[PDB]
């Protein structure tokens, strides 16, 4: 409720993007991928123009033509050397030729028809060469080390945002959920996925799996164990979280990979991955169970690519959807069986994945569903830009740019909380007991908290950075706290919000100091 | 059989989606965008404060931008996109006399597309710009341009399929009620509405082949059943291709002002701009009408997936939406009541955004901004075409494809005022009629049937027609589109076709 | 001039300038032409204007 | 300098450079000479000190 | 090729009515001009002559 | 069989790179260094000007006279500042400065050497190996050996045309001055490839070769007991690849101390003749060169680590104080006098020709010694890719190398529980695919067992070389006992170790379902 008058105190778009939707939009962004993207589009053009057949000054082209587009394109590569854009389609041509040993040429045409978007996305649900780059890039970053790249497929979708809208209409289309199903939900999490299986037209219970603080944010155990539940039927998970920002830890790893391998092998679990490569050596939850569950993995925050609205559903070839799929009652699945007919012959075998396409847009518009033909290539290319990147180098970048803010934040703070392998900290959670504790005891700490209030710190610091941070959520009230994200913000602006919880923080302690 | 004979990616667009795909697009500003990005790559190096060589950016600022954005243009005069642009802020600039600096730092933020949406319905100065497009091409002549709002979606596909489930949603359209289809239209708009998702019986406007595909007043009339809840039109007409006529256009106004005034539009004219003085029915009857534009086939854009859906502030809309009963109308506030304090304010084109992404996620919903920007772009191109050069280059390469096709076949039918023929169809007894007589004519369509000429020629030159419809299978008859082939295609299909017609005449002759 | 033109063509018509951004974009133009003793002066009188008149530079140019 | 010297002479004098349109002046010479080292190191020290340093942008230049 | 090498004039004319690809392209343009929308473009054959001059010269 | 699924391997896939790993165990590199051989071509075109800068008549033929040393330093730097944009460009002028300030040699010398060279318009001077090359070819060998300790003035080297062509000359050389006789024996660290087996054990030198088997429980390290094994004076000469082919691993600091007071305390005599071409590809290699300097006859390729196959470049090391011409004072004056007439064209007293100079003089059969050497265009190609490794004193290449092994290496075990665990003394330019160890990584140890019984090192190459169209080199080495296989990480792309490893995991699961069903009996 403080959020409506908290935005009122400060006003800017990224501040409401916080506290209406409850995330941190990134102030950087992969430059050469997108340099890239835009040499591949002036090349692109010119083999557009090469098939014109007419005179005009208008400027018109025809579709770019296959015959001759290494040579074309390699022409390309050597005469602009100097660009940086350049060099790098050039390294992603071996990269894909090379390394992956796809068609070079049918990855150029992928490639130049693709950013030109002169042709409907085909098939549907993902370009042909571009889901194998971008499931290569995911598998790595999701710590899947053995599933079987052809075991993976993707579907590419309008942003992580797209995604959930997506499965959670088929997964009710479907009657793999239905209304009374039991959803366990990895708290805490952001509103918008406390909403979507609250509305009138899911109509799901939740069950809360709560995080705890004093495991630095873990799911202890007989949390985890909830879902054992036979009643819950899937679980919601943010991994690693928004707004505790830390990756799920092996023990919990195991701890599910155990539950659903010897209680529920029935169970689906529904993982969103955005920030797991802000994590360390992240592994995620489709990577311990591919056969029970729907990754949404978004390029969104590690591109600086919010703007683009790219991401992909990624699912097991072999999966626990489609087993729910073939246990339902003939009656539910003969009605399907219309619902399908025009995609194809045997409606039974048409896998889940693909039914998230059709679902999309009503089915009788299948045929031209999918995302848009340019999204899908700079998606391809943030991927390569990953995958090129044997050092990590934008990687550490990435992190180390996280803790240069962490360090100016916490400056006059006593510096950051002591960090440890499963921590992210995209959003950093400022703890006014700590902090006072760490400045000035645990005695002056016990006080200090009794004297304020989450309000009270946000409003102030609002007051005198302009900046509204995110209440405290995860320990019952008991605690005054707000949470900020190292991504959106520059270092002076860091230092303004931590010099003015220092002040208050002198003056909480000038108060004590005389009794 | 005929199925695999023909396999490609032009031929299954036609044959599983009656789309016929354009092999023509327009790259100025094409060309533009990627310039632009070039630049906006430029804005975004300005403002990583590190060492590196890793390939970081920071956003741009909009402080300085025109300054830098005018040596950008002034350093790059040589290059077709670089001017492009610069024209481009002088028209949005001086024309539309829109804030210079707002535009550049949303073009450059939005393509470098590394913003949410904001707001989600569209950003802002690319729906004015947008939407003075659609005006002009609507030829919505008379209509304030800011009484006109957009929702940006994903081609003419996401909208229709927005559109439906946020009609069912908000109770507009209700299991049992009647929808008028303007008819013949290609497959996927006679599915949609009969998918158990909403269960609504079809009623079939009728176009008339003698009338040249246009729709007799009886026809029209049929909407004046207040069963009908809401007439679909595609208009320019696919498969016929031809735009209704202003005794058309009039006739249904009439309906409207006259009998329902309730009476729900629901009109894609993507094809618009190929008809000769196209005038939509969202500018007939405005407060009436659901428009729904996409860039895809004009501008050669079909990958790019931009499209719009409009609707006037002041519609039937909302005000159906304010007749429902106070128990539908209680559901509703709960439903958006994340959205905002009073649900019954939420005007109609704002519940497609919302419903667009489960409600919960209204706030990051909308098309891409690297999209919007695009569409941008085509809209400010046509828009600065005073002469409408591209428009014409389009028509008479359309013609020039028609000319190839029917050289052999007595030369391509009659032009109309209301044709635009993106799809031309090719018929048997008219075309044995031009090159034989009328008494061959009748003999050979009795003769032949529809499925066996689509083979021979398919068989021969390995493109598959769609069937001819709209008119009792009497008259085997088939349909290229003018827009997906290169004229030895069509020298190709009528050669063929020509070589059946002879055969058949051969054996008249005896 | 062409600057302000709104509209897409080959014949030749320019719009007026605008006197925003005019010092920026002059100074652009004197730097890029350094070679050019016609530019070389250009730049020296508008120093001569603003700074030993004391006049308005924008108003100037 | 040069900018501000306002008589033709060929000596080689100038005047105290102005404070305005710097910001403006400064971001063509970089652009103009991003395959000059010590030149993008500029650029991005401004960045630092307008960006992370919060710092007046053009008192810094 | 029949451009590159014809512009070089190194090889005898073959065949010597007319080059195949330049008959193609000819007879496309004179279809068009001549009005003839009706004429299938491969019931044309043409024989380049060095104007009408050595045109009527040939005939009669 | 070995010496008969060697022949039949080769007929089921044929592939250059396949036939070489089979006749030649090598595995040929499809990685290579490039600023270096940009500089290369570059100082060619300087070079090239510099000689056209000395031909005194007027044609448009394309000729040159020999470039002059005479204001070299002042045309270099104008080439170099004229060019500042161009990559190897950049790298030729630190060069110039690493040998000048670094090195401490003079300048006109070092550019006249290396233009004068890459011209190749006069014979090899030295026939050894050019002055400037030499001092700076030692300075990568040195660092790179681990020889931190032996002061440079002491090594001298022979540029010879590649470790393949040292060999050859070393065995003859050693027979021709009787250092080596028939039935003497000669020690190998084993298992090593074929071609260093074959060799001593021809009619022309018979020699018996004594082995010295490395030990799998012990990741390949020579245990005490083998090493020990070199205490017998009969065995005159102990031969060995460090870090090895095929087990490809780096001896240890155990291994190499014990060797160093068996050399000290019981065999002062004996002689060590090293190939140490993998080290750079190790962590920090050391070479029994490094160990016992006077010993030991270093023969460093450049092959694998410059990606130089082709070039054939590589040197022969030894110490100016060395057991080979202790050995050769030793010998019978009747012996020396038959020497001396075979050096006599060389020189007076051919007593003092040193062991390494025979070297050069035994190559191109003695009366030719003052045309032999390498081509001065490949020992300046070799002082280039020297000065690389030198100037790259964060050993970023060398970084990227190793990380491109370990990339293709978990490519490879992606669907086989991963790489197994890696040493210290790893170097994994070839990997060793198990199947025991594989099987047991999968299933368990239980089943790990039965699977080694139930297959064959035969049985696992067919399938992967059926599957894939790559055939492997069969595991040598342990109580035979144990299927396996070899793949070198350095001639393959990704998604060829996926297929390698994709076969294997289908046989591993096929012998895990035939193990399952009879267990569930
Ligand atoms: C920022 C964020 C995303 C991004 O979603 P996109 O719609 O792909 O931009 C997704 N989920 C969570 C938890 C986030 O914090
Ligand atoms: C070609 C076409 C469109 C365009 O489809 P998008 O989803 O916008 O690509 C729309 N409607 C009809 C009737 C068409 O034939
Ligand atoms: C000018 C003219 C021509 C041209 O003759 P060429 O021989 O082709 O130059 C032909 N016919 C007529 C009647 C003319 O007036
Ligand atoms: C590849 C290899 C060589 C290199 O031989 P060169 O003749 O120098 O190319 C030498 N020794 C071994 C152990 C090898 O594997």
């Amino acid at each position: 409720e403080l959020k409506d008058e908290l935005i009122k105190i400060a006003s800017s778009d990224g501040n409401r993007l916080m506290l209406n939707a409850g995330r941190g939009n990134p102030n950087f962004l992969a430059t050469t991928p997108r340099r890239a993207f835009f040499r591949l589009g002036l090349f692109a053009a010119a083999e557009s123009e090469l098939s014109y057949s007419y005179m005009t000054t208008v400027g018109v082209g025809g579709l770019a033509k296959i015959d001759g587009i290494e040579g074309r394109f390699e022409r390309y590569i050597a005469e602009n050397r100097d660009q940086e854009g350049v060099r790098f389609l050039g390294k992603s041509l071996s990269y894909v030729r090379d390394q992956l040993g796809l068609d070079p040429a049918a990855f150029l045409h992928e490639m130049v028809d693709g950013i030109l978007g002169c042709n409907y996305p085909v098939p549907p649900r993902m370009l042909n060469i571009s889901e194998k780059i971008v499931r290569q890039y995911i598998i790595r970053e999701m710590g899947a080390d053995a599933i079987p790249s052809e075991s993976v497929n993707l579907f590419a979708v309008e942003g992580g945002t797209a995604a959930m809208a997506y499965i959670f209409e088929s997964l009710k289309l479907n009657g793999l959920l239905k209304a009374g199903d039991k959803v366990a939900i990895g708290m805490p999490v952001f509103t918008p996925y406390i909403e979507i299986p609250e509305l009138a037209q899911y109509a799901l219970e939740e069950v809360a799996i709560n995080a705890d603080p004093s495991l630095n944010w873990q799911y202890p155990d007989s949390e985890l164990d909830k879902l054992k539940d036979p009643a819950i039927k899937i679980f919601f998970c943010v991994n690693p979280s928004n707004p505790p920002s830390v990756k799920m830890d092996q023990r919990s790893l195991e701890r599910v990979r155990n539950i659903v391998a010897e209680h529920r092998p029935d169970l689906m679990i529904l993982t969103d991955d955005v920030y797991g490569t802000f994590a360390d050596d992240f592994q995620s939850l489709f990577a311990i169970c591919p056969e029970n569950t729907l990754l949404v993995y978004s390029f969104s925050k590690y591109f600086g690519a919010t703007g683009w609205r790219l991401g992909v559903v990624a699912a097991h070839q072999q999966n626990v959807f489609d087993l729910a799929l073939d246990k339902l009652q003939e009656s539910e699945k003969v009605a399907l069986d219309h619902r399908y007919r025009s995609l194809l012959p045997d409606v039974r075998s048409l896998k889940f994945i693909d039914r998230l396409v059709a679902d999309s847009r009503a089915v009788a518009l299948n045929h031209t569903a999918g995302l848009s033909t340019p999204q899908q290539v700079q998606m391809a290319l943030f991927s390569l830009f990953a995958l090129m990147d044997e050092a990590d180098e934008y990687k550490h970048t990435l992190k180390q740019l996280i803790r240069r803010r962490e360090t100016t934040l916490y400056r006059e703070l006593g510096m950051p909380p002591l960090r440890d392998e499963n921590a992210v900290d995209y959003y950093t959670l400022i703890d006014l007991q700590d902090v006072t504790a760490k400045l000035y005891g645990e005695a002056f700490s016990e006080w200090a908290v009794k004297q304020s209030s989450t309000g009270d710190m946000l409003f102030r610091i609002a007051d005198e950075t302009g900046i509204v941070l995110l209440p405290g959520a995860g320990f019952g009230s008991n605690r005054p706290s707000g949470r900020a994200s190292l991504a959106n913000l520059n270092e002076y602006e860091y230092a303004a919000i931590g010099r003015a919880l220092r002040k208050m923080a002198d003056e909480l302690y000038a108060e004590y100091s005389g009794q």
